[PDB]
């Protein structure tokens, strides 16, 4: 009953990133291949402000990138507060597959991405600069979460070998402080992958997804037995309780998670509506909206 | 029955930390005030080759350093790879309660920490500086954990109040490549807190501690009804099958974990034999040792 291959990535341009993901999948290539051939695609794309070429810098007017890439046998890398690389999920696979180390951010992250190649870049557009520039003049940090202001992509897949891997990359909150880490890179926050359960990777306000360990208690609830979806929402309704707990007010949060398990069945859920995904199988690829929390 | 307040934390020099944090719980004080004051002892000695101040440094001599803190109600926060403060367990803590973020890493977490009053000093005593210039003539990395090497601090604590609360810090792996991150300040690898269920903490090949995400893990397992010993130990099993599905040697690997749940109980498992942890509650301070998975 397996639905293999499939790819599931977030919001709008998740559609497009498919596209790259399905060329690999759809003639039997490997899942981890797929996930990182889909997340360069909006990497390079300079109009996509939150992942990559052209993302909005952080207030000091440096974009840093961050990213961790997962396959199919706990195999993992990632690149955090990296600038001058258009492309931090390939660096993390370089990281994952050439070094005994499994993250490596700052200096040290570009440092490697040149030793293995990668060229050096100027990642701030003429956009990006102009915008910093306007946002100095009252410097009012507002993080906001939707396909405008901030997003990230996060991509999982299931390939014709029933083998699961993802990938997750972003510039980060725009103006955040020099240095700040999002769940993008964080392995068991914006992304988990287990070969005999499913994979499940997160986008919204990192900081939540990081305090609440998000895609591992994603997976994890899958390996105790809950659907994709009801993993998905089992885990907002963590956040939810948590965000409650903190006396804080959930408009002001938004976290979305989309999944999937080694039969190719998949869910997502998030906590206010307005985010939506990417799911392209033998059916095809569309865009589809999940359930949210806040009603 | 409730046994609190208690602490416990990784390794021999756990002992002595425990009197410190003793100090604060003995009296009444938060949790929080206690494991910060526990590990910065650590952090201070620069006999402690692994932690803070006299730290081993990176393949290129410098001295960085990485930690988190976690609270009773999910406030986090956490620095890596930063250079030149001795606390970073105090850097971690000012993340925190005094940003939006939950993780600076590099320049961007010195800056911070210097605009928060903490003081520059060279991390680098004259002996870490011989040692270095020393293995640089063959440089052979060598990822060695056991009761004599790499050994990090990670310490959970129980206070009167009945909260939980804790903190890791280290210098991370010797020689490691320039921006190197291990488990100890990522939250859910190196160390969780969820006041309704438990704490654990992580010490070892911290490499391996975020591919399972191993406290998220040990707390989450505790959540589902295990002990607090049984928790550690299918944590620590978890990676033993990771570590055989990888083509890898266990004997090349050690782990460590310990963990309390609210009412006091605690327990731990390696790994491999040799490691001791710290328990310190109204009875006493003990050292004891957990079982080991490599028989």
């Amino acid at each position: 009953t397996t639905n293999k291959p499939i790819v599931l990535s977030t919001w709008n341009f998740g559609l497009h990133a498919n596209v790259e993901a399905w060329k690999v999948l759809s003639k039997g290539g490997k899942a981890l291949d797929a996930v990182e051939k889909g997340v360069r695609l909006v990497e390079d794309d300079p109009t996509e402000r939150s992942v990559g070429y052209g993302g909005r810098p952080d207030r000091d007017g440096r974009v840093t990138l961050d990213a961790c890439i997962m396959d199919e046998n706990y195999n993992i890398g990632s690149v955090a507060c990296m600038e001058h690389i258009k492309n931090p999920i390939s660096v993390a696979r370089a990281v994952m597959e050439k070094t005994p180390h499994v993250m490596l951010v700052g200096d040290g992250a570009l440092e490697f991405a040149l030793s293995q190649g990668f060229k050096k870049e100027n990642l701030l557009t003429a956009e990006s600069e102009k915008e910093w520039k306007e946002w100095l003049k009252t410097s009012q940090y507002k993080p906001i979460v939707n396909i405008e202001n901030h997003n990230t992509i996060g991509m999982i897949a299931l390939d014709a070998q029933g083998n699961l891997s993802g990938a997750c990359t972003t510039s980060g909150m725009a103006y955040k402080m020099h240095g700040r880490v999002g769940d993008s890179p964080i392995i068991g926050a914006g992304l988990f992958v287990d070969n005999e359960i499913g994979a499940a990777t997160a986008t919204g306000h990192g900081e939540e997804v990081i305090r609440t360990v998000g895609t591992h208690l994603v997976v994890e609830l899958m390996n105790q037995g809950r659907t994709p979806q009801q993993a998905c929402k089992e885990a907002v309704e963590r956040i939810v309780k948590i965000v409650n707990r903190r006396g804080k007010n959930l408009k002001d949060i938004q976290v979305g998670f989309i999944a999937l398990n080694k039969k190719g069945e998949y869910g997502a859920y998030c906590i206010q509506d307005g985010f939506n995904f990417a799911v392209h199988d033998q059916k095809g690829n569309r865009l589809e909206t999940p359930g949210f929390a806040l009603k």
